[PDB]
DNA sequence: CACGGTTCACGAGGTTCA
DNA sequence: TGAACCTCGTGAACCGTG
């Protein structure tokens, strides 16, 4: 269906919210990288499939608000223990 | 395509507008200095690739008249925090 | 299939130096 | 001023396990 962050074509659930592939990734990177973003405008930017790269603060706050969750992102160790298991197959 | 300010060949989007490399820089430099310009002639020079730099006031105007947003310029703070790594 | 991650080409922000 | 260059954030493709 539709991405709950930017409106774009969703591709399924990601981190617990219906989203597109861009926002799936923006959300994982942003949380892992612990980025802190700051809106250049008013803090209530209207996110769309085309302007979403313009306000990260608003995009990120939106992800969290529609329900996306960091706890679903793997930790480095979980990834490692996981690379080890695919590389043991 | 073509630069929305001078007609030069644009290099991609810049501050949210299709623009050449020079107008890109001119915009960012002006805004980072708040630089206010005045125009030596009337107040509507026709900006071209050639003259382009003879009227700062009219150019910066046209820049804004086509979308370029000073908000997309990195803040002294962000330009810094980031300037570390 | 669903949904975690990884790969890699590409856009757009800033910087250098003539 | 602006050509040329350095960076890294993006997202389309794609891999792998549950
Ligand atoms: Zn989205
Ligand atoms: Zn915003
Ligand atoms: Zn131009
Ligand atoms: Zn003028």
């Amino acid at each position: 269906r539709i991405c709950g962050v930017c409106g774009d074509r969703a591709t399924g659930f990601h981190f617990n919210a219906m989203t597109c592939e861009g926002c799936k990734g923006f959300f994982r990177r942003s949380m892992k990288r612990k980025a802190l973003f700051t809106c250049p405008f008013n803090g209530d930017c209207r996110i769309t499939k085309d302007n979403r790269r313009h306000c990260q603060a608003c995009r990120l706050k939106r992800c969290v608000d529609i329900g996306m969750m960091k706890e679903f992102i793997l930790t480095d160790e979980e990834v490692q223990r996981k690379r080890e298991m695919i590389l043991k197959r």
